[PDB]
């Protein structure tokens, strides 16, 4: 079992670089737009403490350079919606995929295009954490790479990259500019909430070994849905939602193990561990693998 | 930190479907020809040992459906070349990238574009294995998905899938067809050579360790290049080479720990286990990195 992208070629063909004054990062061209960050309009100075709708006052469409490669597309109109901007452009692009803009949910998982001066660099799947960060790969000139997942050719965009963390980790928006998290796109030390262990995800890891016939941790015990929660708390673990009951619904049918009898599974190893025992090879209880995940590999 | 494939967006443009009869894989689409595994034309019968030139002499043109999304290709010509099937086809792929056939080391990684029935379906990395079979992800239908690298726009060809070992490993061929390994493309359960584990790879992932802020698996101590390389032969790893201390330079330069001091580090982490404790979140040291793609990361 291993992290596995989507291919990345209908993504890479919407990357633009977009330039404003010396500040660079990258773009996405669908149809007529380019999304990206709005802090590009920023100087470095800017960036400490902007005042964005000021800021873009003082902007016009021709301060902005939309590249394709080294092919300029030229700009003819602008807007800011939340914390990207929208370059209305004068050419739309062929390479354009069936697609839609969707704000997921933490324990999702997604596939990252990471990119440099709008050229594609490498692909890798990254959870967003519960604290709304995620477990990224990043360098200068990163933001604007996008996350997203492909359903039957139709690219669903999910997130925008703008931030890296003190700790490490990484934090971005939606693409309609909405923050994942208490975050905000100034050049500030911002701190995530405790992170806890993604539960539908280790759920859906139970499931996997138990479809592998690995299912020596399945216990003759049960638990309602509030019981399990306050006890998983205890652990830092997320409490289920009912659409995280609903997600596992076809590993719990695949398997004939009721969600619950699961849930009370992983209840009783939280409360004695696993004895020195391993669940599919390994010692550690894997929280990044969805649902989706677990059958996109599976079967 | 992150395992990191390339963006498949050209390899994507290369993968079609071939079909032989009742059997079905993935092709490479190069220019006018169409690579494939050859045991594309053997029915379940003949899998179990397989004549390939007699088997080969008898098919036609006409016996290969090839399809690229929904476009059919007309075969106008094949040969065989080792494992790997040759369909000539009347029209040339116009997404066709720069690219070159390579052959790789035991080592050395690549980016796996693990398709079905022509469609790319994941990329993820792999790393040639020293008994040369790889940790991947495959399941039916998957025979004839490439491994490749890409350096400027040029992407090189490595790896043709052809099987999963008994032990849930895979194998292949290089694009000339050659398997790595002692394998071969029959109907059998193949067991692999003794797994070393890539040392090289193990100390460039220990440096990508500390050069993301985590230390806790360095020591006072230093240690010799042949006395290393006892304790690794011990543990099953590879010796180290002075081109692997080498190779490792840039990553001790930008880190100020000299390659054989990380080598006593590892020398600790194979004799004390590492107790509980886990390196960039693995509880396993991590051999699937190499030098180059810490440095490309990093
Ligand atoms: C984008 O490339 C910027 O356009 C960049 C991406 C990060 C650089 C290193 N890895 C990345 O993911 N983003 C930034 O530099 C942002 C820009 C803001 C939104 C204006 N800033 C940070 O990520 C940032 C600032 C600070 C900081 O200050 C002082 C202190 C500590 C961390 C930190 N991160
Ligand atoms: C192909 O896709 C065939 O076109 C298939 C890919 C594997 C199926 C499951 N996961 C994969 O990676 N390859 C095979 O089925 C090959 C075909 C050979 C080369 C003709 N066979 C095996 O991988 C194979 C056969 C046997 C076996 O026999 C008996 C016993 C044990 C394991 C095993 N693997």
């Amino acid at each position: 079992f291993r992290k596995m992208a989507f291919p990345s070629g209908k993504v890479e063909g919407c990357m633009v670089q977009v330039t404003c004054g010396t500040t660079t990062l990258n773009g996405l061209w669908l149809d007529d737009v380019v999304y990206c960050p709005r802090h590009v309009i920023c100087t470095s100075e800017d960036m400490l403490n902007p005042n964005y709708e000021d800021l873009l006052i003082r902007k016009s469409n021709h301060n902005f350079l939309v590249q394709a490669g080294n092919v300029q597309l030229r700009v003819i109109g602008h807007s800011m919606q939340n914390c990207v901007l929208k370059l209305k452009v004068d050419t739309a692009n062929p390479k354009t995929p069936k697609y839609k803009f969707v704000r997921i949910q933490p324990g999702q998982t997604f596939s990252v295009l990471a990119c440099y001066n709008g050229s594609p660099s490498g692909v890798y799947q990254c959870a967003m954490r519960h604290n709304f960060t995620i477990k990224g790969s990043f360098l200068n000139g990163s933001c604007g790479s996008v996350g997203f997942n492909i359903d039957y050719d139709c690219v669903s965009f999910c997130y925008m990259h703008h931030m890296e963390l003190p700790t490490g980790v990484h934090a971005g928006t939606d693409l309609e500019g909405n923050f994942y998290g208490p975050f905000v796109d100034r050049q500030t030390a911002q701190a995530a909430g405790t992170d806890t262990t993604i539960t539908v995800n280790v759920l859906a890891w139970l499931y996997a070994a138990v479809i592998n016939g690995d299912r020596w941790f399945l216990n003759r015990f049960t638990t309602t849905l509030n019981d399990f929660n306050l006890v998983a708390m205890k652990y830092n673990y997320e409490p289920l939602t009912q659409d995280h009951v609903d997600i596992l619904g076809p590993l719990s049918a695949q398997t004939g193990i009721a969600v619950l009898d699961m849930c009370a599974s992983l209840k009783e190893l939280l409360q004695n561990g696993m004895n020195g025992r391993t669940i599919l090879g390994s010692a550690l209880l894997e929280d990044e693998f969805t649902p989706f995940d677990v059958v996109r590999q599976c079967s």
